[PDB]
């Protein structure tokens, strides 16, 4: 029982992570991979993250 508590409260904070992550790579699939790998990464982690 306490093993399930935990996962659910563990679920909500996935849940909460898994929508931001969620548009970070939709972001990152459709524009991303048309660049160069050092310009790609200034995109995601310089600016959107």
């Amino acid at each position: 029982n306490k093993r399930w508590t935990q996962n659910v409260k563990f679920l909500k904070e996935n849940i909460k992570s898994m929508i931001g992550d969620s548009l970070l790579a939709s972001a990152f699939v459709s524009y991303i991979g048309a660049f160069s790998a050092k310009l790609r990464l200034e995109l995601w982690k310089n600016t959107w993250l």
